[PDB]
């Protein structure tokens, strides 16, 4: 049982690695989405408001393969970016895995 | 072998959290790169049309030295980000790095 | 120290997996980053210069609370996004720690 922690103290840190990297690069990506949901926001309103481009219109599902690729507008109401959160039960998991372990020995 | 067995459920639940982290990371990105790439092709239609604005040139080169930092346009068709893919062949490597080790056992 | 090797071996793989990941990851989130930014830059001159929408306002710390939900920008000189930079400290923290298994062995 003295190999076996040396095993999960290495085991530990990779785990410890995994769980900081998602929660940096999920706060980094939360904040992406907040400006780039503002931009959406402030985008529409020009749409909205500008003479010269309220002629213009919106792509119309045709739009999911010009992606593929288009003189209409690509971003509408539809466009914001939903929060993200990425699956967290690191901790829990790996509890679980290693207690299966230990009840054999 | 027996406690060669544990150590690769180990390594095993971590590899999993990295292959996972990948792929969610990833989608959650793809996802943000459509969101930006539709922005940019809006703006530069409305770079197009609106009257008050055509006289603004795009910056020229000495835009890659503005962000070290600017009365032109930064976003123009080359704007666009490209689709991002990760490394994904840890399934390999680790299956491969793994028979090399019970070649010898 | 022969089983310790292979357990090294293990840790090792996943270890260079997680560092991978952040350096992509990263990479492609600094790119996000810089068009984020700079439809930010070429938003705020199409804010400065179109007569239609000079008479529209930006939406003043009340701001905060309508990502909670708005005719008002949201997208302003403090919306750029700051560099990101991820933590690389993994290569040194393993390091310590095995070098303190080592000195019992």
């Amino acid at each position: 049982d003295e190999e076996f922690s040396d095993m999960l103290r290495l085991f530990d840190f990779n785990k410890q690695a995994i769980q900081r990297l998602k929660a940096e690069a999920q706060m980094s990506i939360q904040l992406i989405n907040k400006a780039v949901n503002a931009l959406i926001n402030d985008q529409l309103i020009m749409k909205n408001h500008l003479r010269d481009i309220m002629g213009i219109p919106y792509c119309n599902y045709s739009k999911y393969w010009y992606l593929n690729h288009p003189k209409c507008w690509l971003v509408s109401n539809g466009s914001y970016l939903n929060e993200t959160h990425f699956s967290d039960d690191i901790e829990q998991q790996a509890d679980n895995m290693i207690t299966e372990m230990l009840q054999k020995e």
